[PDB]
């Protein structure tokens, strides 16, 4: 059961590289069944959710071989099922079903029970695998989806504005018979660049990245290399590192056009921020942050896993910040922790009300969620002496060596094992 050991304070300095996206790596590794030919996917981050979903691939007879990047043959696929214990870990796992059907006629996997973050149904998916044609049933408590033929293209309109249910439907429907449009899609880079692999295979696609994607399927999908692009979330983690700590910092393999939402507030906070065709840069030049209200909404908007560690810069800033989530109402497991950590703040519904403080104190605190709870060994950097994060094997599913970044940064971190 590893444990961050954090000393802090620290003035994070220096810069990072950052790693593919996490959330673009997913999708496209499952889209990657539907691939006749092999694949490369480059620049996938280093990280526990890629090992599970290679792990899954490797169950359905996919062969599987990584580094900076992932080599899949879909060739001999011959399993057809994603297994209980597997998607109990990872409810992105649902993403296999889709492909499955569209291309094999049948697919099976475990319904995903409870998350932590809060209510999370895949409602949507199904729906849309329904309206493409697939007949689906419920048994022993797996989602069985099948198919005669060829799935059938449809219009489709999306009650909620859904990234996993946009992947599932777009990817199911570039091996449809017929032209599939999908309403009120998710925006999300990640659903551009899922949508960008699909094209490189050989699929139709075209409104990624809008309100609106159409899609005319085709018979196959070929092979190819695709490279990922560079981790928003990463990304923003890094630039509130440095904002919190009166640091300076270079993030390195950037894409600043996924991050405006997340830049404007660090303005907000008092940031300096330059930004390069495939770089950003940001100096607090030592100065405390400004509080700031956030709204968390589908993208382009303030996104919701960016949301802890605003809520930390918050938290540590001069004023009363508000945050406020409408993706995921109680993803607010940080806030106690933080507190523990000498932070204020009140939780009314979806909302937390923040009073900043001028410095944390260093304490025993839990993760709990692969994103948000890196906030907690950012926190753990600035805090007056040692702060020990329990149970990070939430944050090794997030974030690539999220150790060895902070430390090239100044921060004093050290992984214990066992004690
Ligand atoms: C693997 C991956 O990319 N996961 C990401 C994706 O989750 P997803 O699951 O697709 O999110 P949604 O469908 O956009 O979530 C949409 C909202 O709508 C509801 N909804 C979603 C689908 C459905 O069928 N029915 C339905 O009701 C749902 O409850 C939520 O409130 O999008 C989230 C929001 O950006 C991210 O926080 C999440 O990252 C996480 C942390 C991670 O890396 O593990």
């Amino acid at each position: 059961m590893d444990k961050f050991r954090v000393q802090g304070p620290t003035r994070l300095q220096g810069e990072v590289t950052i790693s593919g996206a996490k959330n673009a790596a997913l999708p496209i590794l499952f889209a990657a069944l539907l691939a006749e030919e092999p694949v490369e996917i480059q620049n996938v981050p280093k990280l526990k959710d890629i090992d599970t979903t290679m792990k899954l691939l490797t169950q359905l007879g996919t062969k599987v071989e990584r580094x900076g990047s992932v080599w899949i043959d879909a060739s001999n696929v011959n399993n057809f099922s994603a297994p209980y214990d597997l998607v109990k870990t990872m409810r992105a796992s649902i993403w296999a079903l889709g492909p499955l059907v569209a291309r094999f006629g049948q697919g099976q996997v475990s319904l995903p029970g409870g998350c932590a973050i809060g209510a999370r149904p895949v409602d949507l998916h199904i729906f849309g695998l329904e309206k493409l044609g697939a007949e689906i049933k419920l048994e022993e408590g797996y989602v069985k989806a099948s198919v005669n033929g060829r799935l059938k293209g449809a219009h489709i309109v999306m009650d909620k504005v859904s990234v996993g249910a946009t992947v599932t439907i777009m990817s199911a429907a570039t091996l449809a018979e017929g032209t599939t449009i999908i309403e009120n899609a998710a925006r999300e880079p990640e659903i551009v660049d899922t949508a960008n692999f699909l094209v490189a295979l050989g699929a139709k696609i075209s409104g990624q990245g809008t309100d609106r994607i159409t899609i005319e399927g085709v018979e196959r999908l070929g092979g190819g290399v695709y490279r990922v692009l560079p981790d928003r979330i990463e990304t923003g983690t890094f630039l509130v590192a440095a904002a919190i700590s009166g640091g300076k910092i270079v993030c390195r393999n950037a894409q600043p056009d996924t991050l405006d939402a997340v830049l404007a507030k660090l303005r907000e906070a008092g940031a300096d921020i330059e930004t390069g065709e495939d770089w950003i840069s940001l100096d607090m030049h030592g100065k405390r942050p400004k509080a700031v209200t956030v709204r968390t909404a589908p993208h382009p908007a303030f996104p919701t896993d960016m949301q802890a560690q605003f809520t930390l810069l918050n938290l540590v800033a001069e004023g009363t910040g508000v945050i406020t989530e409408t993706i995921f109402e109680n993803r607010f497991m940080h806030v106690p922790e933080l507190i523990r950590m000498g932070a204020h703040a009140e939780i009314e519904s979806n909302t937390v009300i923040c009073h900043g403080v001028e410095k944390l104190s260093g304490a025993q605190v839990m993760a709990t969620d692969l994103r948000a709870s890196a906030s907690l060994v950012l926190a753990g950097c600035i805090a007056e002496g040692t702060t020990v994060v329990d149970r990070i094997y939430h944050i090794d599913r997030g974030y690539e060596r999220i150790e060895d970044k902070l430390r090239a940064l100044g921060a004093n971190i050290e992984r214990v094992k066992g004690e």
